[PDB]
């Protein structure tokens, strides 16, 4: 996240750390046993970090659970990021508790200018790198479709949207992928793609939630 603010420990219960001996995306809580993250995430010997703040110190409240399953999007297209959506499936339960809480599946989409949570461990610098401890949050608005198919003209699927700033200077990044973006209580984007992190005019753009709701019931009641 870059020019965001530390979240606070636990405010954001439905943020998972995805870890392979390091962390390497994010993901949303949807119940006790299912993560959303990004189709661009998958690997193998996936381990989801649960409760976390700290992803490099044990403070109390994790809970670390293995991938059983993942999921990607049958229709994922790895060079044009459509369908960039993945379930993954807990190999135990997380026990939920105030620290560890699913986030709600969106039951209408979000319209443009729509203020939205944006939250990972990604990349805080828009040049350079660097990778914070504790966990980032940023405050972001949906963009209109005329605005984000401009920034990315033949880019833009109707399975995406762009949230951010054009001017610059907030964003999500590297890292944060996967992710959540949470508008009133819902989960309507995943961390996605973008150009560079946080330039003039190229804001992020994140998997589009809410036309996946039916394929994520429908596969998650089948596994
Ligand atoms: N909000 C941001 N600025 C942002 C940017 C990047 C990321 C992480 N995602 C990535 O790095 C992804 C994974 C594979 C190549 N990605 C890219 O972001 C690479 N760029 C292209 C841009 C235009 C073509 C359409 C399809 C997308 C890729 C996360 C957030
Ligand atoms: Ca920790």
């Amino acid at each position: 996240i870059v020019g965001g603010y530390t979240c606070g420990a636990n405010t954001v219960p439905y943020q998972v750390s995805l870890n392979s001996g390091y962390h390497f995306c994010g993901g949303s809580l949807i119940n006790s046993q299912w993560v959303v993250s990004a189709a661009h995430c998958y690997k193998s010997g996936i381990q989801v970090r649960l409760g976390e703040d700290n992803i490099n110190v044990v403070e109390g409240n994790e809970q670390f659970i293995s991938a059983s399953k993942s999921i990607v999007h049958p229709s994922y297209n790895s060079n044009t990021l459509n369908n960039d959506i993945m379930l993954i499936k807990l190999k135990s339960a997380a026990s939920l508790n105030s620290r560890v809480a699913s986030i709600s599946l969106p039951t209408s989409c979000a319209s443009a200018g729509t203020q939205c949570l944006i939250s990972g461990w990604g990349n805080t610098k828009s040049s350079g790198t660097s990778y914070p401890d504790v966990l980032k949050c940023l405050k972001a608005p949906i963009l209109s479709d005329s605005s984000c198919k401009s920034a990315y003209p033949g880019q833009i699927t109707s399975n995406m949207f762009c949230a951010g700033y054009l001017e610059g200077g907030k964003d999500s990044c590297q890292g944060d992928s996967g992710g959540p973006v949470v508008c009133s209580g819902k989960l309507q984007g995943i961390v996605s793609w973008g150009s560079g992190c946080a330039q003039k005019n190229k804001p992020g753009v994140y998997t589009k939630v809410c036309n996946y709701v039916s394929w994520i019931k429908q596969t998650i009641a089948s596994n």
